[PDB]
């Protein structure tokens, strides 16, 4: 029959308002405030956390403050292991109320909520990002959110910790928690290597032209939303590749210029004309490597016929010292994918190459280059096949 | 007086939490999951639907599963007619509770909710997209959401069906249901016809240059959000025009290049100089044709002085074989409008035309062309006059 | 201990569902409908307002309609003063219920809600944009929203009024109230002054080339979201500068062309070659002037090392009459900042300048220029340092 949830005679239940809050959170779970480690109250038998608020699949969880320590987690028996400190909801448990709403003594022992240590495979099997209490096909009764990597040493020592920032709704994303900017950078200058195909380093280090003969590796300002993307964990690809953490339709914006651009000089033999040199800037996705996503999670497989390379800018050098470009595209990206940008040109400097024979500031380079990568759409349901291949 | 809705002494009512959920849905109604046709349980007297959840102006509606058929709709008396299967809320009806919250026997016969067949004019007069239960000026008591076009044949046959995808929040738009991408495509190549003004086909078929003498009509990947736009229903305009289904401020992104671009060759007579040829890429809106929107709904009239054409790219060919371009603009668009892109240049190939005299790959063409159209703002209230004219 | 807010045994309270609605409003407070001044029912002793709905930090407030006047505010004692008409929540007050939910006589005198006159410093000390009832560090019990500037004259006269549009969620922003477009314009043409550095007027008046010898100040269509930005209040900077009203990561899109672009003519002395002229289009932020934000509010100080200028387009003129450009960047902006766009080139017209020696349509100018400024991210928490410097 046709059931009303929110109507005059309806009883509005707890799964109901939690389903509403989840919708209001754009189906994102995470710590809204606090819940960071309290090292001062952390011993070799206990792990302390500060007060705060989290939302886990629409269920509001609070660590209350008083007097500190705001909360204590038992670390007895944990040694020489890397574990995940998790906030878990277990709907098989019973919340025990006591006292009364008549006197001012009503309290609940929320046994459905736990702060616990899990290993990586156990967390993954019940991770909120892959499984749901509200799921249609495979509904779960137990769901977790990892807060910290906790590395326990020998018996009698305090452990080492690393915050799981993808699970904290810290800042930059309030209002649109599941979307917004994935990555962005300030303008940078990057020397073009004398090769046909090369990646443009988008992870905060560029090969900056500094003199007429030299370039040097130089940091530039970059930001990444850890919920959406991360720098590649393999050092070979760390300067260039992002790992996508969340499926979706993403917008890629690029702008900059090609400085000291090569071209065939106008001479009597070519009827005093500039001989343009072809170049292209491409964005690329690659999913050949599995388990690149956070916790080594299984990648989300793309639909059959998915794109791998897309031309953002494709043209010839125009005979000017510096030529600007700009491009905006929407592209599908999948959890576990690598994403990168490439500069492509010919290798014959006297015939087809956009680059010259110089080095540093005397050599062809990208100048004032910047990008923004933003999540603008999801790939749930039918969108996976209809929108996911490009 | 000043009334509190959510305060300590307030009674939080059913219209209240439904007004809250509607706000949380960005004022969009639609099926959240399931509610698709069940052909196996569909006869000549009954129409079956699978279980699911919908939100209609903040009211949560559920079709419950058990044992199937999840729900049955009486089709007796319906023959040789095209009807709309609708989910309707009727606040004039009474929801009948039975049993008690003390025993575990509390139930409700939700007479305020109906699954019914309506003709197009009846649905339009009570369509959620144009009328509201929460409306300020004209509050309604009955509101509907169309789910399927149902075409009944002769008495004794099962009917034909077509899903109304604009009313299903399927995928791509979760989190931002009333906004996001309206249309997008992968890069395509399109031959420039030897005319002053022509539309660029944005609907999935381009005239692709394939040889030195020929081009051929070729499909390219395209996606449209049916809630925001649709391909023009008239075959004359189907390759080029979109029909806007929702008022708003939209962002249009375009990028690509003009390949085999024409220019006056540098000769002794012109002092060995390239004679550039002017071209422009424009986006256009046209509202002369009424009833192009879904169901033949009345178009939303634009404010006095509304734009019709906007230059995205306006420049000269630079003497290169291929020249890239990019542009981003925000534009106002109205339900019922046609939206299209045009390429504009002179017609004299030896004087003012950006195109040459060649055909296929030897002729001037758009290369690596793509676009994204996205809804970024609404046109409610004062914005209609202040933001709606451009 | 671990407390559940939304669980089976939880009591869902009034601060709770107000915290939920605030989250659903993207932490924006404002009038959702009505609440505009009623001049017909306004005397020298009373100020009338029409019915409507507002949300103040998740608390729903309603002015009920009946018979009008929908509400009356006592103006006795107010004279020769500019005041702010404010809607205030005071949690120190007691809401007085009467009657019963058994009979149909339950009513509340909401003493926690006031419509009052405050001076600018008092409103600022309890303004919802800077302080919160739900605040972590400094929780408040009293919070206000300014609705109108009210200027009272001599005793016996009706006052003058000006709506505070930043506090009305009127239109353009429903669905994403705290984000969306900040400013946008239609295409305009603007004469380039014969100077090294100049601002591009983004506030609705351009110096339009009209003849071969003259340009004239001409209005063009522009829109600003008053919640996000405003035209500079100082006349010296009014044609060019925006004042940012809300911290965040903003997206700036620009497009247009440089028409009648200057270049060194190809002659036998330069081997029949175009001598390109460097130019750049930059966006800029400046926070040297305090109190530019609405009500003269204190500016939000940017993190150490914040950017001030960013190149959007940097290249040489290519020897064409008209050359197009486009650029998209994300930038951090702070409440109280000035934001503007600049055109930068050399001043020697025979050597390094992108501009020529002509005037009006015979002189170098921006053609088909437009922009969109959009709020795309916040700068709360860690994002302030990680994302706020660029
Ligand atoms: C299995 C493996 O290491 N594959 C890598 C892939 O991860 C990476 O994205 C790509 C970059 O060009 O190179 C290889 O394909
Ligand atoms: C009444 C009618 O058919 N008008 C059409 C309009 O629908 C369409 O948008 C336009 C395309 O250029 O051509 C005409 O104006
Ligand atoms: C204190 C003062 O008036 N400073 C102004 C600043 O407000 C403005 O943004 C800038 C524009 O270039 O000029 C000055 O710096
Ligand atoms: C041919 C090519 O693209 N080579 C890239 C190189 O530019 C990049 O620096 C390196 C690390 O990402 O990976 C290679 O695959
Ligand atoms: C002069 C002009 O713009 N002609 C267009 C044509 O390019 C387009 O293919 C056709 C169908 O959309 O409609 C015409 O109006
Ligand atoms: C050198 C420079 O940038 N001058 C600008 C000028 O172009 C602008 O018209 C005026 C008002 O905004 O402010 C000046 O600072
Ligand atoms: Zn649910
Ligand atoms: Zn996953
Ligand atoms: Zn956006
Ligand atoms: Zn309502
Ligand atoms: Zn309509
Ligand atoms: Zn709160
Ligand atoms: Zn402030």
């Amino acid at each position: 029959v046709l059931k009303g949830i929110n109507f005059d005679r309806s009883i509005v239940t707890p799964e109901n308002e939690a389903s509403i809050l989840d919708l209001a959170m754009q189906n994102r779970s995470g710590v809204l405030d606090g819940m960071t480690i309290d090292i001062l109250n952390t011993t070799s038998n206990q792990l302390a956390l500060f007060h705060g608020t989290a939302v886990l699949q629409g269920y509001g969880i609070e660590i209350t403050r008083a007097a500190a320590p705001d909360v204590l987690v038992d670390t007895t028996g944990q040694s020489n292991e890397t574990m995940l400190l998790c906030l878990t909801i277990d709907l098989n448990q019973v919340n025990v109320p006591s006292g009364t709403v008549g006197t001012n003594t009503y309290a609940v022992d929320y046994k459905q909520i736990r702060l616990e240590f899990l290993d990586v495979p156990t967390l993954l099997k019940q991770y909120w990002r892959d499984h749901s209490l509200h799921d249609l096909i495979d509904p779960r009764r137990v769901i977790s959110m990892p807060l910290y990597w906790i590395t326990f040493g020998q018996t009698g020592t305090t452990p080492l910790y690393e915050q799981i920032k993808s699970n904290y709704i810290d800042g930059g994303n309030s209002g649109n928690p599941a979307y917004g900017i994935a990555a962005r950078c300030e303008n940078f200058n990057h020397f073009i290597n004398k090769v046909a195909v090369q990646s443009i380093p988008i992870n905060g280090v560029a090969n900056r032209p500094v003199s007429s003969t030299a370039s040097q590796l130089t940091n530039y300002k970059v930001w990444r939303n850890p919920y959406l993307c991360s720098q590649d964990p393999r050092d070979k690809f760390a300067p260039d590749n992002l790992v996508i953490e969340e499926d979706g339709i993403y917008r890629i914006d690029i702008s900059g210029s090609i400085n000291i651009a090569n071209y065939t000089f106008p001479a009597s033999g070519n009827s005093w004309r500039v001989g343009g040199r072809y170049f292209q800037i491409v964005c690329a996705r690659n999913s050949s490597a599995n388990n690149l996503a956070e916790f080594g999670a299984e990648q989300h497989l793309p639909p059959s016929g998915v794109w791998t390379r897309r031309v953002l800018v494709g043209e010839y050098t125009a005979g000017m010292t510096e030529q600007a470009f700009s491009s905006v595209a929407t592209i599908s990206l999948f959890k576990g994918d690598n994403f990168f940008l490439q500069f492509e040109t010919g290798t014959n400097t006297s015939r087809d190459s956009a680059y010259n024979n110089g080095y540093g500031t005397s050599g062809t380079h990208l100048r004032n280059f910047s990008y923004t990568l933003e999540r603008v759409g999801d790939l749930n349901g039918t969108a996976y096949y209809d929108n996911g291949t490009f």
